[PDB]
């Protein structure tokens, strides 16, 4: 299934395409919806680069503290952090909080930078058994999300799982995975996405994206009430390249996967 009529349902309403992978770790159980189809990332990639580099703080413990450089030359579209720090440095944590919560794209160029490029971040993603993740390129052009460009795409499946795995499992260190849970629970962005769905006192850590052809995403760590955690990951696009963000489609889906 009645769930995937629903889904079906809101997707047509929609006028778009709609992905979404549901991971209940009660009973290790999943709802998929286009799960093994590509999906334009946008910011939602952010959290594979902050994963990078607490992956990498587990060897180098000064690391989060290393400062960076924020120049004029570094803003790029939307730099609502950075640019209140231009002619000063930042520290990795700060960016990579940054990234997460206020998705200030120079602070993902920064952490791309960091771990080597979006190779590294890729060959960072392979590590953890994710084969699908790819990120091509720096902000703000992975935002592009043309239809049939596989470039910064995932699939919801491997996003959910890939998820899983940085946030319930064990791909990061107790104190680095900690730290990225601390990080998704107090974004300021999501409000309106997955967590419009849910129940007011169900706790939500989320990364939202959006970008070009009215792409509308969110990732999402959930701590229902008294339940296990979940999994969800909500990917949206259409087929106007100036079509307006649907929020409220990623909401619906929410809401139908966790009735």
């Amino acid at each position: 299934a009645d769930v995937q009529q629903k889904l079906a349902e809101l997707e047509r309403q929609s006028g778009g395409r709609l992905g979404v992978a549901l991971i209940n770790t009660a009973d290790n159980s999943q709802i998929l919806y286009r799960a093994d189809e590509r999906f334009a990332m946008c910011s939602t990639s952010k959290v594979m680069a902050a994963a990078a580099v607490l992956k990498k703080s587990e060897s180098e413990p000064n690391l989060l503290n290393q400062r960076v450089e924020i120049k004029k030359s570094d803003l790029v579209n939307y730099n609502p952090i950075a640019e209140k720090h231009v002619n000063g440095t930042m520290s990795l944590a700060e960016l990579s909080a940054a990234a997460l919560q206020y998705s200030d794209n120079v602070a993902m160029n920064k952490l791309i930078a960091h771990v080597g490029g979006p190779a590294s971040v890729t060959a960072f993603a392979r590590q953890l058994g994710d084969e699908t993740f790819r990120l091509d390129r720096t902000e703000p052009t992975l935002n592009t999300a043309i239809p049939g460009d596989p470039r910064d795409t995932t699939s919801p499946r491997a996003m959910a799982q890939t998820l899983r795995n940085l946030t319930l499992g064990k791909a990061l260190g107790d104190s680095q995975r900690a730290q990225l849970v601390t990080w998704m629970k107090g974004n300021t962005t999501g409000a309106a996405s997955i967590q419009a769905g849910l129940p007011a006192s169900w706790v939500v850590g989320d990364k939202t994206g959006s970008g070009g052809y009215g792409t509308t995403n969110d990732i999402a760590v959930i701590w229902p009430k008294d339940r296990a955690p979940l999994i969800l990951v909500t990917y949206f696009t259409q087929p106007q390249p100036k079509a307006e963000s649907r929020r409220d489609v990623l909401a619906s889906a929410a809401k139908i996967v966790t009735d």
